[PDB]
C-alpha cells in the first residue's frame, strides 16, 4: 500500500531565506568537550533519540539501537576503560600531528559530567524469532546518517555534544550488554556547555575545497 | 589557540518544546521517488551543501568531496549506467523479498528529472601538494554524518531527496573525473516532490525497539 506524501513546501524565496538561516544556524555547531552537569528531562533526551531513528535506511531496516546511559556508575566504569585505552594509544606518529590542535589528553571527565552518554550501536542483521537471521544492508551508512539527525535535533535543542570514537569497543558491548548482532558505532555525551567553554579556533572547507558543479 | 563556544542556549521550557516539534517536523520525512522538475536556484543547493559540511568529522579532515550535478547530458549518462547495474541486479532472494514493500523496479527515470544529484564521495586520505599521503580516520563515520545534515538542511529547506546507493560505483567515479583517493558514498537526488506523490506507507520503530535507557 501507499499514501500521499505530506510534507511542507515553501515557494522559492522562502526556500532560499530558509535555506540560508539553517547554514548560519549549523555553521554555529561546534564540537563540545567541556560539559556542565546541568540535568535534562530525558524526555529531551527522547525527542532527540527518535529524531535520528527517522533517518533514511536501508530497505527501511533501521539498524540501529540507541543506548541512553544516565547511570553514574555506568559511565563511571565506561570512562575508566575509555581512558585506558587512550593512554595506550597516546604512547604507541601520523595521528599525534594531525590532534594537536585540539589539545586533547587521554583523560575523559566528560564521560561522567554530561548528564547523558548516548552510545550508538550498529546491526549487522536482525534475529527473528525462530533464530534465524536476515541480514541488514548499507548499515555503515545507514547509521552514520541517523547520528547525522541526532546531532542535528541536539544542536536545534540548544545542546552540544562531543561525537566520540566507539573506544574501547568490547567493552561497550559488555557493560550495555548488546547482543551479538549488534556493535558500537559512536559514543556521544551531550549536555549543556560549561559556562566558559572553549573551543580549538578551527576554520572549515570553503566552498571550492568541498563542492564540485557540474552546470 | 582556542575561542569560547558561541552557541545559542534555552531554558529547559523551550528546550523541551523544540526538541518536540523538531521531531514532529522531521517525523513528516519521507522518501520520495516521483520528482517534479521545477526549477531550483543553484544557491539553495550550494546553502545545502555547505551546510552538510558543517558536519563534524575525524581529526576535522572533512574527508568529503559533494558533486553537484544539474548537466542533463551527465544525469542521463548517469541513469543509464545505474539503470543497467539494477537489471542485472533484479534478476541474479533473501534481498527481493525485503524490497517488496518499495515497489521498485530497475528503473530510475528521477535520475534524469531531480533538478540536481548530490553525488557524495569519501576521501580515504589527501594528497598534499608533494604527491605524498595523508590518511584521514573514521571516514565512513563522518561522511555518514554529513550526509545526515545534507539530509536534515534538505527536509529544512521544504525539498525532497532520494538516498540511493552509489551504483555503478566505477562509472560515478569515472564521469564525474574524481581522483583515486576518492570514492562513491551516496547517490541523492534532490527537488520538488511531484504533486501526486505517493510513498509507500511504512511505520517506524517504536521507542522500546530503537532505544535502551539506562536510568
Ligand atoms: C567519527 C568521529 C569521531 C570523533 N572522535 C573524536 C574523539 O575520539 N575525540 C575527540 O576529542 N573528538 C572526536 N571527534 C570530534 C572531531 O575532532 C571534531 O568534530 C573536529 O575536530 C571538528 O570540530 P567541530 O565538530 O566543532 O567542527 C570525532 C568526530 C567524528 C566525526
Ligand atoms: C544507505 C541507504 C541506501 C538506500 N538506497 C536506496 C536505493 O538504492 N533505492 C531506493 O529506492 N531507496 C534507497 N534508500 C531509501 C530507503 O529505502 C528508505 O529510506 C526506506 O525505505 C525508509 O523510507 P523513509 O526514508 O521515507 O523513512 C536508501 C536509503 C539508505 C539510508
Ligand atoms: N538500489 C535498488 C534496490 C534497493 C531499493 C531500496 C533500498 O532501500 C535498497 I538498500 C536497495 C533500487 O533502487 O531499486
Ligand atoms: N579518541 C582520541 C583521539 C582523537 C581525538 C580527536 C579526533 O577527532 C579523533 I578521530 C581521535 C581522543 O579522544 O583524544
Amino acid at each position: 500500500a501507499f499514501i500521499p506524501y505530506a510534507g511542507a513546501q515553501f515557494e522559492p524565496e522562502e526556500m532560499l531565506s530558509k535555506s540560508a538561516e539553517y547554514y548560519q544556524f549549523m555553521d554555529h555547531r561546534r564540537t563540545v568537550r567541556e560539559f556542565s552537569n546541568r540535568a535534562i528531562p530525558l524526555e529531551v533526551i527522547e525527542n532527540i533519540v527518535m529524531t535520528a531513528s527517522t533517518a533514511p535506511s536501508g530497505a527501511h531496516k533501521q539498524p540501529w539501537t540507541f543506548v541512553v546511559v544516565s547511570d553514574p556508575q555506568i559511565k563511571a566504569k565506561i570512562r575508566q576503560a575509555a581512558e585506558k585505552e587512550e593512554f595506550e594509544s597516546y604512547n604507541g606518529n601520523e595521528w599525534l600531528e594531525d590532534l594537536q590542535p585540539f589539545g586533547t589528553d587521554w583523560h575523559k571527565p566528560f564521560l561522567e559530567i554530561a548528564p547523558y552518554l548516548i552510545v550508538v550501536f550498529r546491526k549487522a542483521y536482525d534475529v527473528l524469532p525462530d533464530g534465524t537471521q536476515r541480514k541488514n544492508y548499507y548499515v555503515q551508512e545507514s547509521v552514520g546518517i541517523a547520528c547525522g539527525f541526532l546531532l542535528a535535533a541536539i544542536h536545534q535543542a540548544g545542546l552540544v555534544a562531543l561525537t566520540h570514537t566507539p573506544s574501547p569497543m568490547n567493552f561497550l558491548q559488555k557493560i550495555l550488554q548488546r547482543p551479538e548482532n549488534e556493535r558500537p558505532f559512536l559514543l556521544v555525551p551531550v549536555g549543556y556547555p560549561a559556562e566558559g567553554a572553549m573551543v580549538p579556533d578551527l576554520q572549515r572547507k570553503d566552498k571550492a575545497a568541498v563542492m564540485v558543479v557540474y552546470h
